Formats: structure tokens, C-alpha cells, sequence
């Protein structure tokens, strides 16, 4: 149960792609940090209800679900995250019957903003330096 330090190697990887950096826990925990600075924290928390959604108990999928939905997408939603009309449109579609992939398109839209808008200008930050320059190389 040690706390987990990421090595040098590591953390240059997550400068490689996008995918790298968000599918490392430490890597999703540094990028939220940002994220917040940013005031855009709450879109990698929709992300990642999504994939638990997804590759998660599979018994409670239709619940899940909507409580995302109420959760950050409807009006006046406590974690509210904007989506564009074409997104939500097949959203709510979807919902009328839910299933394992309803918020697919929604969290794929959110990763492709996050990555677009986000990712670069992480890599850039005084967050991400940092945590490379004191990863060391063991």
C-alpha cells in the first residue's frame, strides 16, 4: 500500500499522447489539478463516470446512467459540464433507453475538447514541469 511515485520515464510518457497521460492514474490525478486551475475540473469527472459506466457492474447500467445525466449534464446539474446540441441531442435520445454505450458520444465529445483544449497547454504548465523535474530516474 505504498504511495505510488511515479519514475522519470513515466512521467515523460505521458507527453507522448493524450492517451497515455489520462489512462495513468497519477497522470489523471496531475491533469486534474490543472484542470481545476483551469476551471474546467468537472469535465474529468464526467470522463471518468463514463467509463465506469461503461466497464463497470453491468447490473446497474440503466441507473447509472440517468444519475449521470442529472448529475452533469441537466439543467442546473450540481457538476453542470456544457455539451454542443449534436451531442446532446443523441444523449437524450439514448436515454429514452439506456444501455452500456448511452454516454459514449458524450464522453468521447468531452475527451476530444479536453485533449484539443487542455492536453498542450498542460504539458506546457509549472504542474506538469514540476512533476518531471522531481520524478526521478531510479
Amino acid at each position: 500500500k505504498l504511495v505510488d511515485i511515479p519514475t522519470k520515464m513515466r512521467v515523460e510518457r505521458w507527453a507522448f499522447n493524450f492517451s497515455e497521460l489520462i489512462r495513468d492514474p497519477k497522470g489523471r490525478q496531475s491533469f486534474q489539478h490543472f484542470l481545476r486551475k483551469e476551471f474546467s475540473g468537472e469535465n474529468l469527472g464526467f470522463w471518468e463516470a463514463c467509463e465506469d459506466l461503461k466497464y463497470g457492474d453491468q447490473s446497474k447500467v440503466k441507473e447509472k446512467a440517468e444519475e449521470i445525466y442529472k448529475l452533469f449534464l441537466a439543467p442546473g446539474a450540481r457538476r453542470w459540464i456544457n455539451i454542443d446540441g449534436k451531442t446532446m441531442d443523441i444523449t437524450v435520445k439514448g436515454l429514452k433507453h439506456p444501455h452500456r454505450y448511452v454516454l459514449d458520444a458524450a464522453q468521447t465529445h468531452i475527451y476530444m475538447l479536453m485533449k484539443k483544449d487542455s492536453y498542450a497547454r498542460y504539458l506546457k504548465s509549472p504542474i506538469y514541469k514540476e512533476m518531471l523535474a522531481k520524478a526521478i530516474e531510479p
